[PDB]
């Protein structure tokens, strides 16, 4: 009976890193949970079917073009759940022009089934400062009180997914040159 | 079925205007949505039934069975979906006076599965204001604090249905004297 | 329809002397709800099994181990309820090292199908001052920021509740000095 755990976090907001980081130092202890990616779950399955250019061209397309591939990596990452303890690395809700959409939708919270959600946080000063820096990727540097209101609808449904599976909700906070305060605290959660 | 909006705000916050002058506006573009006030497609239940007069002791009526019209009214609209695509104009919670009542139960979410929400927002100060200017209703005159609550607790309903049925939950402004801007933001959501 | 009403506050706030107070007066008046405490039905259920020697300590268990002695709890007062009204005294989540475990996920909701949910608040200083001022226990004392967020949570858990068991989600104040506001506020929904 192994965990699944799902990091959730806004862009740039360091969910990734915070778990890479907290696998890595718990890999050498014997825990060896899985990084899986639920975004780039669809994305083996998108350029493989023609919807996107790359992993910035996803959530400018429709709303019924996603969720279909949505429900697949749902059960084929359940799947990978019969092998090792997971850490779906993905979004409590997406920012998209018809509003926020939800990432993991009750028929891909049965699939998955989740022992605990994280929601990790920070201010969105620290995270447009965040945004910047970094060279790898395009960010929206959108305003803080956007990221508030996203942070606010990532809570709302980081708790339904909470009271629809029983996965009790930890709330990160990952703060700058505090990252270690966050791995760590990732880690108490993920033993 | 087909594609399904629904637009929720406190009363107040104009929610029914922004969705009739987007309706008007899109009739003339050739595509035809339909207004439905879930507050009137029930009230047809109500003297069919001889429950209350008033489009008032409803939510104000005896608790028992409150459901039994709010779910008729619910698979109703249902099938008037399959035929055009609909748009309801209604609320996220009521505030009865047993606390906050779920405008869209389990049944009633799963028996109508929007592809769309909508939330209505604004300060309180102005929903208030618009309320001293709705001569139309007998209107009731709370507190502000009380309005934010209850707009709290409307975003959480909100984002327990995207969950419950994969919608998205789209939070759209309407400010004082720019009707327009939500109409139009109501509009290329619908779109 | 036999009555099923919940009652939630995080520790501290009163939601125990609140429903106390609201029966006495109902009970020497004709009603007698059943007066029940989640935690007291539950631990009855673990010191048995020896997991727990105080009741303080159940929630520092293992998640899945709550959920177990939660669930056999919540069909303890399933049967309790076939004969009597009852107002059930809980939580809308738990506080443990793994993050905010629910108080009633989905599969407890249909068990008890509350009419009511009910959250009790106020400040946080109130509640850390109500904390100290408690002889009868041994608390933790924590940040006013940490209250405020479990309250906020709290309110998503019980609006969650809402939409799916069709319940009105009551929100209620208990000030200090102001105990019986609470009490009374209670039985106008609660009779
Ligand atoms: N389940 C779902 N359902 C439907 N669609 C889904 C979905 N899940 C995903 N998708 C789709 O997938 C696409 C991809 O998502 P998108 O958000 O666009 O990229 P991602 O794969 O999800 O990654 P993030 O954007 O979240 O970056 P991150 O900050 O979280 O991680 P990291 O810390 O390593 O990022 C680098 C950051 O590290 C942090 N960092 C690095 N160094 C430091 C430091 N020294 N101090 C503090 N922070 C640091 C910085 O903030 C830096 O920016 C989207 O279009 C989305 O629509
Ligand atoms: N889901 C369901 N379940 C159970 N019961 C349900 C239900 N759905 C509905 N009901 C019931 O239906 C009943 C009421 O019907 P319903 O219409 O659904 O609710 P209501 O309380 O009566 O809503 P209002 O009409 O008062 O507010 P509004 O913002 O929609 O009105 P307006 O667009 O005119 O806006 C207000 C005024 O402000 C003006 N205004 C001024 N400036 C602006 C501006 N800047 N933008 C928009 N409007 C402005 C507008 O012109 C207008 O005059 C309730 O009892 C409720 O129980
Ligand atoms: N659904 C669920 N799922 C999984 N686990 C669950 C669960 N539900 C419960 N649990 C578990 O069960 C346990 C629950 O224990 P629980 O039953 O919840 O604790 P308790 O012994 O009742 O006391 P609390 O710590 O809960 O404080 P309270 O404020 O709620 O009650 P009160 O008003 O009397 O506090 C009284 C004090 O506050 C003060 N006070 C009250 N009102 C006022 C007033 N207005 N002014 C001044 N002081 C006041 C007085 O000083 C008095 O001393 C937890 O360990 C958890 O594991």
């Amino acid at each position: 009976k192994n965990k699944v755990v799902v990091v959730t976090g806004v862009p740039g907001v360091g969910g990734t890193t915070v778990t890479q980081k907290a696998m890595d130092i718990l890999s050498e202890e014997g825990l060896n949970y899985k990084m899986v990616n639920f975004g780039s779950a669809m994305f083996d399955v998108a350029n493989e079917e023609g919807l996107a250019s790359d992993r910035d061209q996803m959530r400018k397309l429709d709303p019924e073009t996603q969720k279909r591939i949505q429900k697949m990596a749902g059960r084929k990452i359940a799947e990978m759940a019969k092998e090792s303890p997971v850490a779906v690395d993905t979004h409590s809700t997406v920012k998209t022009p018809k509003g926020y959409l939800p990432g993991l939708p009750a028929w891909v919270l049965t699939e998955l089934n989740p022992d605990i959600v994280i929601v990790v946080e920070t201010d969105g000063d620290e995270i447009l400062m965040r945004r910047l820096s970094d060279e790898s990727r395009k960010r929206d540097l959108e305003t803080t009180a956007s990221i508030e209101e996203h942070q606010f609808m990532n809570r709302a449904a980081a708790m339904s997914y909470g009271v629809l599976t029983g996965a009790t909700v930890k709330i990160v906070k990952n703060k700058n040159g505090l990252v270690d305060n966050a791995v760590e605290e990732l880690m108490s959660v993920l033993r």
